[PDB]
């Protein structure tokens, strides 16, 4: 590894990619953010992962929370710090004040602390140190310059001792100064900012590595989530364009379509079905999911527009018994309102469930529904995330898009995902003789030949029946064509008079 | 109630932001849905004739069945049409039927089979030789069958 | 924030009524609504025909059109 | 025909039945005179009609 600085892994998911390896050793990293952003969790996870994966003992310095509380709280993530304190791998050094005390003590204590922490480090043979909320200590009665000196003293002594430290700080503004006294920013070697941005009543947490003296790293904000497993970060820009590509085909669950697609979809491919409301994107999804079961493969249908009940009533009315797929343990249905979360969360729930069920096929009914509210750039980012995961995981994916205007739609997608996708299946209403018929079209396919016709198709209980193209029509896409005739009556089987039987016999 | 109807969600969207509105819709929508209450909601499109989207606020995906009403200019006259745009579990008719309104209420007549561009509000009437082919004068190939 | 556990994030609208605080966790509502095949009439028979035998009892129906088209009649 | 004529329409009326024709009308000193609809026209509404002048059934 060509980086001039030796780093230590945090094992926090995604952090080591962002930081190009982990935290520089022997130095201290300021981690700051507003209330509830995950500071304490980050620093705990840092010591914890350090002990459980490298047998690197840790010293945790707390100025406000209580040692019982830090232990009580870590149970949220299923961590038993008490056991580690016991085995002597972890030492929480209580520096909080007394609920009964005086006033005055923030610098000789800053010496008392230095000397203290050195004892603990020395005694436990510690390699990692987390100081939680140094801020609160001079929050006794101090001004910027006093803070800069004291911090510097601490960081400095720590570097001498040889310890790799994480120091936590508070901020009041999500985009204002880095930390309270507008002085910690420059005194630390590395700075990490945890943000919990509002924006439209939803909250989005992001982590940023602002600086790391000595090495490179990923720049900017990265969305992360706090779960039962702690911090989880997605470096969506760290995802590489090295997904495996096969020529293998798979069925769509509709034979005629398969023909149209020159032999079915590619296993390794992202398929997109768009059309106005009512055109039947949901039917195709149903049929694509069912097909992976009839072939004893696992598939997940993430539904964001219909209930699990409704999905079933409707599916059964199209043939296909979703009930069975469920039992046979071949099909898994999810279901969730796009509003019941932020994109980041959603993205993780999807990943999560793909790991626990190892599908071979996945279907997102209505990306266009997940786009409700969110900004286009946040949405596109979500799409590249789910799309790319699927791709590198050899999982075939069928995504749905409802277009905002039926008939006359001038772009495949309103969100312009159209380049992120491999195959595009297009559904549309055609006004033919005072009636609304449907048409299906394989708009594009990357490695195949696919049919170029805009075939009309009907929906029955049997499902989708793909008929013929509207050859004697112009202005098809317009949605209400013009009929023109060089013919129509031309053969195909003219031979008039009595050409039929009726129900009795034939 | 067993049934609920909201006359003009589109009037409730007055002022409010689209995201606050969508949130309201999902609100009254899902409540009704989980409560086994059949609900009929109303939406007045901002433009008569030529409307390119079912709803301006994009609720049409949060809904199961869509009934669409539209003016059709026929011979210097303003007539109505009704169309069952979509229905999730059923088959529904695909015709854009004309319909009148009287004291008796709504009478749903026939489709405008001999027109083009109806969706638009101003069709193009178009028989100019109906489906019996330019062979209405049936050639005269039939100049033999009858004799003396 | 709630140190130690989880919780829904973000803002949730609420109303102060005669029954005190009432909060609607609109993002906490689940996509588990019951779905039947039972039909019901529209009040218009011909309509019922067009809809393949009436509206589903379990359903959200939407009537759109220009002003004056007759949504209010339906 | 290269002229700007007017038309009036009772677009909607809540309790009554009203006429659905788009009637041509002129303005004089006498006031508004409401004549007939443009029966033999298309896309009236659009403002720029197209008279049909259908060659009937053409026999
Ligand atoms: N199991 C869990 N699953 C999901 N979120 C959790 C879980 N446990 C805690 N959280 C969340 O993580 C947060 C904890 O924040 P944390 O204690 O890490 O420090 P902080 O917010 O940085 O600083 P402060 O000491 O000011 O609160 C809580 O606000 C809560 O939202
Ligand atoms: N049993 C059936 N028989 C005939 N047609 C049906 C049947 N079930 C559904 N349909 C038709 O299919 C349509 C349902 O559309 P579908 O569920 O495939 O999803 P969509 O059009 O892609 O998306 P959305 O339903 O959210 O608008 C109905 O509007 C209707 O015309
Ligand atoms: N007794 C009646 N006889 C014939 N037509 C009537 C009668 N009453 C009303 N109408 C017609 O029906 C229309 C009334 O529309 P309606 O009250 O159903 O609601 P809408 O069109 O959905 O919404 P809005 O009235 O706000 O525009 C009138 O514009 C008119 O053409
Ligand atoms: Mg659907
Ligand atoms: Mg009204």
């Amino acid at each position: 590894e060509h980086q001039a600085i030796a780093k230590m892994r945090t094992m926090i998911e995604g952090f080591d990619d962002i930081s190009h390896g982990g935290l520089p050793i022997g130095r201290s990293t300021l981690v700051s953010g507003t209330s509830g952003t995950g500071k304490t969790l980050f620093s705990i996870q840092f010591l914890y992962n350090g002990i459980i994966e490298f047998d690197e003992p840790g010293v945790f310095v707390t100025f406000e929370e209580t040692p019982q509380d830090i232990i009580k709280n870590a149970r949220s993530f299923g961590w038993d710090l008490a056991k580690l304190v016991d085995e002597g791998k972890l030492f929480i050094l209580d520096a909080s004040p007394d609920p009964e005390g005086q006033e005055v003590v923030g610098g000789f204590d800053l010496s008392a602390l230095i000397e203290r922490i050195n004892y603990a480090i020395q005694k436990y043979r510690a390699r990692r140190v987390s100081i939680d909320s140094v801020t609160s200590v001079f929050q006794q009665y101090d001004a910027s310059s006093v803070v800069r000196r004291e911090l510097f003293r601490l960081v400095a002594r720590l570097k001498q001792i040889g310890a790799t430290t994480v120091m936590t700080t508070e901020r009041i503004e999500e985009y204002g100064p880095i930390a309270r006294y507008g002085v910690e920013e420059f005194v630390s070697d590395n700075v990490v900012i945890l943000r919990n941005v509002l924006e439209g009543e939803r909250r989005r947490r992001t982590l940023e590595i602002l600086k790391l003296r000595g090495t490179s790293h990923m720049k900017g904000e990265y969305p992360f989530t706090i779960t039962d497993h702690g911090i989880n970060i997605f470096p969506l820009g760290a995802m590489r364009l090295t997904q495996r590509s096969s020529n293998v085909r798979v069925s769509s669950g509709v034979v005629r379509l398969d023909e149209m697609c020159g032999g079915g979809f590619f296993k390794d491919s992202i398929i997109l079905a768009t059309g106005a409301t009512g055109t039947g994107k949901t039917l195709l999804v149903s049929r694509f999911v069912e097909n992976a079961c009839a072939n004893k493969e696992r598939a997940i249908l993430f539904a964001y527009e219909e209930s699990r009940a409704q999905l079933l009533r409707n599916a059964y009315s199209w043939g296909m018994d979703f009930e069975e797929m469920e039992r046979q343990n071949l099909l898994k249905i999810v279901c969730a309102y796009p509003e019941s979360a932020g994109l980041e969360d959603h993205l993780q729930i999807i990943k999560s469930e793909i790991n626990d069920f190892k599908p071979a096929r996945i279907a997102i009914d209505s990306l266009s529904a997940l786009a409700r509210g969110v900004s286009n750039n946040a949405f596109r980012q979500f799409v590249i995330g789910v799309t790319g995961y699927a791709k590198q995981e050899e999982i075939t994916g069928l995504f749905t898009n409802t277009s905002d205007q039926f008939m006359g739609a001038h772009s495949i997608t309103d969100s312009h995902i159209s380049t992120i996708t491999d195959t595009i299946i297009l559904l549309q209403y055609v006004e033919i003789r005072g009636e609304m018929s449907r048409a299906i079209n394989v708009f594009k396919m990357r490695g195949s030949w696919h049919d170029k016709a805009i075939r009309e198709f009907m929906i029955s209980d049997k499902g989708p029946d793909i008929k013929d193209s509207f050859r004697n029509f112009e202005r098809i896409i317009s949605g209400s064509p013009t009929r023109i005739t060089v013919d129509e009556k031309s053969e195909l089987s003219r031979i008039v008079r009595g050409v039929q039987e009726k129900g009795p016999e034939s």
